[PDB]
């Protein structure tokens, strides 16, 4: 077994399916869901953040701007809600009356998602499942539902993974004062003993109900908690070896990194497991506000899952539910779209490896990312040539044969130099759809 | 008075009165008393740790055990009760109908013993009092009584002192995961600092309703609540400054040590004061599967006792009472036949310090031990020598004077050698009961 | 870069040479190497600890064996250098006379191994580099020469990686009690912070000056400078993030486990990176009391680096060199026969990764082992059967075409039953050197 | 064996020669000797601290009072030796020509005493053995001889136990300002880790050359060495189980406590073991300013030493010995005349144990102690009543016979209401020395 302390628990590694997956789905969906609204400022990262917590585009924070009065968010509520209409007032009002588990799980299968992973709790502290250690759940208010175990019973039969996401560093439950900026965070916390305990036995609840294949907490773990996870951790590996837990609980195990938007996000090769997540648009809860100028298209859906798998990670792209439980049509439309050309070439991302680089570039700007499965090395053009003539700039190859992927079609090429020549029949080119794809056999 | 520190807390010693007392009984009673059921597979310390808690001899353990699916207590309970029937429905069948406290004081004084020790709560978290901290005890549930309280009474009514058990290190009230290797010990606990409230609130009620004369722990105490441990001592100490405590703290103060069944049993002087406890037969609560042949025997215990007390021990024997409040009969034998060899031999144990050696054994293998009382040195054989001529191993005397304990008749021997011989007249012989005594005075 | 704490340091991963490289020679030499003499009592494992280290197999502990009067050792000092003869004397008769190492670094590459790591300071604490924070080094006495400086320029030179072993936890220099029950070790140890920080120097000067591929401690890191591992760990990486340090420091991090002889030996697949350490012999220092009867012999050691890598970790082979700086023949004799073995079947153990399983047995019992290659899985029977018809019990295989590995020879094969069986024409049987390989692609 | 942690270490207690030696001998010798010179102010407890340090009666503090200016010995100092001469110059001057340890111990065992224990560091850190951790001790400067070895020869050679004292918390050689007032003591200490690790080495080669009865520590341990006594303890245990320590290391264990004239002097029975240390006169190093009126006189010492042993304790008498190691005849007279009295009333000292009560008077306030041995109660006089009728107020007895403690005379008593009441013929009473000395056996 896992005894528990650091240096045995390191003993887990990221388990071969999560490392093979690639693509799961995020569900940021609560009693926020219920007013769905943010000023869609910008990415994290890029938002200045002396602004960001008064024009937050995270519409799941809806609470904390509703708390920083005079902000958007603060006008917007009391002129459509009024000032005598608190923010928990909307576990009642979250019904998810169109909720349909099996729907979802067929819809994130049919995006190509191996794994899906909701929020159980988030920082406004309302958790989506019977939980015996606060009434204020999904089974007592609203819903009258256990939202997380009946999620997770139709994506497993659907054939997928399933995990939780658990807001452990933050509860707005037992604070008052909105985080206004970055400093905040530093002491506007639970900060009690009794709230270590509470985060302890709600996750401690999870593993025992669920037995999730992944434990993703979310903005550090209590202070005067840290060395439970020591426990925790050693318990949840005896009983699902396969499990798997992120880097976010502020201690010295984790199975796999992370990054949002911007934020930690790697320009090459990291060297450890990671995976990137994301929204579809500029917010992780649903945002009635984003329109289509404030989302990924289907086309850098793609690029952003290539780029983040030539560099080793998994994306964890986000869908943000209505209070109704349905998905708003411009997400369910991208999922649609990334799952169609990840029918056609899902054999150069899933079960893949890094190869010895993750990128080039063709002498006229088009950004090549590579995968490798044993001798084959795929080569994925973000984007599709014009020309016949593909040069790619600093790279020389030894393998012999080059194939166009969905064709099998063997092409000609060779090595000019400090380039790689090859050349693609336009017939071949007007195949593709988002990308041209080349395999290289060593 | 005691300071709450440590270094101060040494100062207290174990009383006189425990260290002179020699003999004490302990009493493991809950509501695991009612289904009284266990595989009587052996001795702890003989038995491979890899099978233990799958085949658990102690019936206390009968809910870890019963969580266990497929152990043969799952079987038993499934067939006996049902698998609609919760562990934790036996409060409401646990209704000491029958019980009795001053019968039991009667019989513990008539046994010998000079001190009594119940289980106020083990692990399963069943409290015999009416504590304020929890709803699962005896006075909510059940006998509809203060079980602790009323035999506080009789025992010292009786004239003898007055102890309490609580399983601080276990509880499964705080955990769902049953122990089934010794490992498992390492992670599933309570774990949360509001156990190790919950643990000094209990014990601290104990001390203030009823100031026993010993607290004994088990298991070890939550490690988030070991430093409060110096204030309870002080505290303690500092009202009943007779009391003692035992050392499965896990901290660095103790008054006295101890060994069960097998396990940190001495072979010889250990050099500190320490209690020796295990159960009549094989478990501590009671088990309707044992029969004789899993029980010592009153001679047994009678050479267990004297082997404890030789190497400056006390004896700590367990009783396992019914749900009904009685002894069984196979028990009460024993304490009577112990009470017996008590009346006649007790001057030879009681108030006693040990030797320059703890044993000895004659030439043809009966063991001996020896006790001592100022000059007088008494010589205790387990077992009564057939012939008159008794040669006594590696031993000379100095005493000059040689009795026969139990009639006091002065009798002839002579060191010959590296041997001591005596002579004993088969009319004395045939006095004794189960160990031939003799009294050397230097 | 990599940060001084145990999540950053976390990101660092066995090198994938280390992984690759499968075997590696260690090599215990020092002033223990003159006397070289100890009681070839038996393995690790096998002997009882309340007598090893008075009979101990291992000759470097001589120095520790000779503090202990009345240990064959001390009995064979006096007799063979006299009483007054101090164990440091041994420094000035260390003379490294006949040293060469490209000499050693060409035997351990025609061995078939890839890196090798010497003992740069043992428990005696006699270091065998330059250092400058003590004057009980090889430089100052003895050899008068850099040995690990030396050596790392000769195993470099022959093209393999250099690592070096460093006594952390224990230096003789530092006491003057000797271990003799494994209690001992608990207490006696350097213990000062003067120790801590002459350890943290000299692996950070071992660091500097040679760069090792291998931090390889042993015994533990002290306690009061185990925090400066964080430090020490972030600059090697840093340094050399091809780097790998073993699993003897006690702290959270990690590269690869490690086994000794019977002690931590994986029974099947442990899911994390590891490797295997014994002598050739009984030793890991030079004993001139052992014969053959004490060592492995070729066949035993090509067995033994299969299920090592079958397993998925290296072997790391000792070889204990004279006071003169020559390889004893018995040990040379063995080192040249596994390195003719992998001259012949290194394609089915260098550069490998564990399958399915590790293990197999045939009808008949001859035991088998799998490593495999992408699709290749390579079949090593550990020894050669002398039919043709061989049975393979419990195996299944899906890869319609299984060879002969040396010839290229495909051969019959079937599922029958649980059992896969196959036909090997004996004249193929005849041509294999110590075990049957067989290459099955899927 | 005993292991390094305080639960451990608690099992060890004070060893039975301790107990029962009652009286040992303290020898505070050092270069602080030669100037031999101190105010003898007045007894610690009764000096005002804001004055103590300016007017240090403790002639051993001189090169604190030194470095006092304007303090008497700063004066004394500048008109005995110089404005010019050093303190350290003193280990120069520091001969002991005269020195005969055979004679010293001799003259200990005919004082009564059954231990000693010299300073073998004092506060200046100036150490009385060949310590190999510094220059500064009395084999390379002064007598250029191992003094604590040389007395532990000569002390066993009488047949009387040896221990060391050594200045833990206080060494002046890693400080410049002096101590002037209690305050000063919590912040000018050596304060490094050097000095941590400096105490330990110096401790532990005490115990590695002379394995000494008694470890008495004074001033307290630094602290960030504390945590080394775990280890140094169990060491010291394992080597000798038979030794002890003081209670002056600020760490949980000790064997026994100490009170320092008026300081922590028990009022009654304590309950522990403990030892009362004083000079004969009011320093603890020789002070030629005292003369007899600063001095305790032998009926004073015997007073003292019977009230220390009726309340359980042992007398640790300070010797302060000349520079030119003879010891000045004021003191040796006081020596003898407690050796002549305890020749005489030794049986009613050595080897007793406290009874239910210390102390008692009679009518006319003559105050009487008691002690035991077994069934014998002594009842010691603190004088010797001139009267024939004794009345011992509040005391009964059941004893039935009362005998003179000299003679044996079997003497006339009985009851009277509260008190005892007995007839002592004034020829016996004319027999007694110092102390009228009864026996009773109950
Ligand atoms: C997924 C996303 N996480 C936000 C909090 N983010 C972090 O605590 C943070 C930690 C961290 C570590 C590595 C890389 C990015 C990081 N963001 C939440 O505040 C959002 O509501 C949303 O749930
Ligand atoms: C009396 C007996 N104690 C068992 C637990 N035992 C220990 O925690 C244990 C600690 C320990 C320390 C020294 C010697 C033996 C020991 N057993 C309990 O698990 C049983 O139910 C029963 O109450
Ligand atoms: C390679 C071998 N290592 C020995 C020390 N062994 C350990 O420190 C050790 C501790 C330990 C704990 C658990 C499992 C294996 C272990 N090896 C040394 O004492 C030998 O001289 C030799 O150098
Ligand atoms: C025997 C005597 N001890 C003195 C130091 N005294 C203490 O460290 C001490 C501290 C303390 C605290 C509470 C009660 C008594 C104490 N004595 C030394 O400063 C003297 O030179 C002499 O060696």
């Amino acid at each position: 077994r896992y005894k528990p302390d650091w240096e045995s628990l390191r003993e887990h590694t990221v388990p071969k399916w999560f490392d093979k997956a690639k693509f799961g789905i995020f569900i940021h969906w609560g009693i926020y869901s219920v007013p769905g609204w943010a000023t869609p400022t910008g990415e994290l990262g890029k938002v200045p953040m002396d602004a960001w917590f008064f024009q937050n585009p995270y519409a799941e924070w809806y609470e904390n701007s509703l708390r920083i009065k005079e902000s958007p968010t603060w006008e917007y509520h009391v002129k459509t809600y009024g000032e005598n209409f608190e923010y928990e007032k909307f576990a009642d009002l979250f019904t998810a009356e169109k909720w349909d588990p099996q729907e979802w799980a067929d819809l994130f299968k049919k995006a190509g998602a191996k794994y899906v992973i909701p929020t159980t709790k988030h920082h406004d502290g309302f958790c989506l499942w019977g939980t015996k250690y606060t009434d204020f759940n999904s089974v007592k208010r609203g819903p009258k539902r256990d939202l997380v175990g009946d999620l997770a019973k139709a994506v497993r039969e659907a054939g997928l993974r399933f995990g939780v996401y658990y807001s452990g560093g933050l509860d707005w439950r037992f604070t008052t004062e909105p985080i206004r900026y970055p400093e905040d965070l530093s002491y506007i916390r639970p900060n009690t003993y009794e709230y270590a305990d509470y985060a302890y036995k709600q996750v401690m609840e999870l593993v025992d109900l669920y037995l999730p294949d992944v434990l993703w907490n979310d903005m550090g773990w209590p202070e005067k908690g840290k060395e439970d996870l020591k426990y925790l951790f050693a318990y949840y590996y005896n009983k699902h070896p396969e499990g798997s837990v992120n880097d976010r609980w502020g201690v010295p195990h984790w199975d796999f990194k992370t990054a949002e938007y911007h934020v930690n996000y790697p320009g090459d090769l990291p060297g450890y497991k990671w995976e990137f997540t994301r929204g579809i648009g500029l917010s992780f809860g649903y945002n009635r506000n984003e329109g289509p100028e404030h989302m990924l298209s289907v086309e850098q859906l793609v690029y952003t899952l290539v780029d983040v798998v030539s560099k080793g990670g998994n994306l964890l792209l986000n869908v943000g539910p209505k209070g109704d439980g349905t998905i708003p049509d411009l997400q369910k439309e991208r999922l649609l779209g990334l799952g169609e050309w990840l029918r056609k070439y899902g054999d150069a991302i899933y079960g893949t490896s890094v190869w010895e680089r993750c990128c080039a570039k063709t002498e006229d700007g088009t950004e090549i990312r590579f995968t490798r499965k044993c001798n084959r090395i795929f080569v994925i053009f973000l984007g599709i040539p014009t020309g016949e003539k593909i040069v790619i700039e600093d790279l020389n190859l030894s393998a012999g044969t080059v194939r166009h992927f969905l064709t099998g079609e063997r092409l000609s090429f060779k090595n000019v130099g400090k380039n790689l020549e090859i050349t693609v029949p336009k017939k071949l080119l007007e195949t593709d759809s988002i990308t041209l794809v080349l395999e290289a056999v060593e």
